[PDB]
């Protein structure tokens, strides 16, 4: 292997597409910088009008040109493979639509990088996400995890890729690609590691044909725990320990392992814990942790980078003297999905949750009132650093299918706050306990007369929140009322700076009875991405 790359390389790319019967041929030109991990690339569709959205395509459309840092120069197959060059394959799943299969060989000719094309596309939806061009045209971001595959003598990545639909909401792409070289000489096989990359896309101003400018940086790094503090590395143990016994079990592990990519089957999940738990004793303690870290690259970039934590302490209290549900230990699974209602001129949020509760192996009253969609209302007063704010809101809850849909609107103009740090604040009573639980089901008992629930969050580095709220029956509306005193927030942090993305990950809460206050208890903590 050579650098070829030490300087600035003039790329051409040609790509051949053909999509549900739609074909269409794009053309890109411009430059590689190796030393700095950039590229700059303008792509024009030759053929008229694109028939899917540019974003679906950046991937496809020359990772030799990521930054390899010093100590990691001996990681770099990309490089190694010219200029012969190598082929470029992925299948990309589109969730809920279509997939692509690429193949792309990607080479020197004369002293131009080239990267060439074909692209099938089928089972799109004719009015998908993709097909409809229902995707916004933002900035595309990722980390693509390389690990050798000595029996091609190459490659394999995987990544899930996230872009905006034009509601708020996510499209999620999952990539599994494969790199081999054309040629015979050696290359460089690596130990695992990833792929830092961000997309920018914007437009030319003086170009009429349907087209895309691209902004890139591809930068390799690769997970060391001496890179991280004990604080960094204790709070991703504790993502993992959510139950707070200091140690790791199979369910634990194989909850919140999945929240780092959506490509692992059950088999794969048994053997990472099989592996991390090295004195074979059902649990994977801290140290064993630590060393799971760096074998399975995804953890802590998938967890903890780019994530600003929020530390949930919560307490329920029945509101009547009525008999309640005081549960054995479980959790909550928690999905949800923000978006964007297109008609709402006032800041808002529009909030999907799904909820069911799980935990307890195998081996009513109140409920009633949901079985049963039940119409909600929901009021909050909130003050952040003397900062004042309402929210009203109103949506239905469906116990039965654990789904809750709200639309929650700032009446007093522009919201002080980033909504994701209102999600938990802004239903627990909809959760959906599976038969062998409903004796543990202490938010629907309350009801009708109803809960307090009280909350601190902490935000790592930053301030917290301190909620009550009640929740209960007038007629047949659920109400959650709110008040929330916010304190000693940094005015440029990312909650009073607004630097949270507008997204929601999925989370277990563990609850705990609290037989002395006659309610429940739990901590968790809560995963906002960052910008
Ligand atoms: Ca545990
Ligand atoms: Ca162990």
């Amino acid at each position: 292997g050579e650098e070829l790359f030490t300087g600035v390389v003039p790329i051409l790319v040609e790509l051949d597409g053909d999509v549900n019967g739609h074909k269409f041929s794009v053309s890109g030109e411009g430059e590689g910088d190796a030393t700095y991990g950039k590229l700059t690339l303008k792509f024009i569709c030759t053929t008229g009008k694109l028939p899917v959205p540019w974003p679906t395509l950046v991937t496809t459309l020359v990772q030799c040109f990521a930054r390899y840092p010093d100590h990691m120069k001996q990681h770099d197959f990309f490089k190694s493979a010219m200029p012969e060059g190598y082929v470029q394959e992925r299948t990309i799943f589109f969730k809920d639509d279509g997939n692509y299969k690429t193949r792309a060989e990607v080479k020197f000719e004369g002293d131009t990088l080239v990267n060439r094309i074909e692209l099938k596309g089928i089972d799109f939806k004719e009015d998908g996400n993709i097909l409809g061009h229902k995707l916004e045209y933002n900035a595309i971001h990722g980390n693509v995890y390389i690990t050798a595959d000595k029996q091609k003598n190459g490659i394999k990545a995987n990544f899930g890729l996230n872009c905006n639909i034009e509601d708020g909401s996510v499209q999620l792409a999952d990539h599994y690609q494969q790199n081999t070289p054309i040629g015979d000489g050696p290359v460089l096989l690596p130990d695992n590691h990833y792929l830092s990359t961000q997309s920018k896309l914007s437009k030319d101003p003086n170009e009429k044909r349907d087209h895309m400018v691209l902004l890139e940086f591809v930068t390799a790094a690769r997970m060391q725990v001496a890179d991280a503090s004990e604080e960094e590395l204790s709070e991703c143990f504790r993502i993992f320990d959510f139950d707070g016994n200091g140690f790791i079990d199979r369910e634990e592990f194989g909850d919140i392992i999945r929240l780092t990519g959506e490509q692992l089957t059950d088999e794969d999940v048994d053997e990472i814990f099989g592996d991390s738990d090295t004195d074979k004793n059902g649990r994977i303690d801290f140290d064993e942790f630590l060393k799971m870290v760096e074998n399975v690259q995804p953890i802590y970039p998938e967890l903890m980078g780019g994530v600003q934590l929020a530390d949930h302490y919560q307490q329920n209290t029945p509101i009547g003297d009525g008999p309640v549900l005081l549960p054995d230990n479980h959790y909550l699974s928690y999905q949800s999905k923000l978006s964007k209602d297109p008609n709402e001129k006032r800041d808002h949020m529009v909030l999907l949750e799904f909820v069911t509760a799980a935990g307890i192996t195998l081996g009513s009253k109140g409920e009633e009132l949901f079985t049963g969609v039940v119409p909600i209302l929901v009021e909050l007063d909130g003050d952040v650093n003397g900062h004042k704010f309402s929210v009203r809101g109103e949506g239905e809850g469906d116990a039965t299918n654990g789904k809750l849909t709200l639309k929650l609107i700032c009446t007093t103009g522009k919201l002080p706050v980033p909504w994701p740090t209102l999600v938990t604040t802004l239903l627990m009573c909809f959760a959906r306990y599976p038969d062998h639980m409903k004796q543990h089901d202490f938010f629907k008992s309350a009801m009708p007369e109803g809960y307090v629930q009280e909350r601190t969050i902490f935000f790592k580095d930053d301030g917290n929140y301190k909620t009550r709220a009640e929740v209960k029956f007038e007629g047949d509306t659920l109400v959650n009322r709110i008040e929330l005193k916010g304190i000693d927030f940094k005015e440029d942090g990312n909650i009073l700076g607004h630097k949270l993305e507008y997204n929601y990950n999925s989370h277990f809460v563990y609850i705990t009875a609290d037989k002395q206050k006659n309610g429940i208890k739990a901590n968790f903590k809560i995963r906002h991405n960052i910008e």
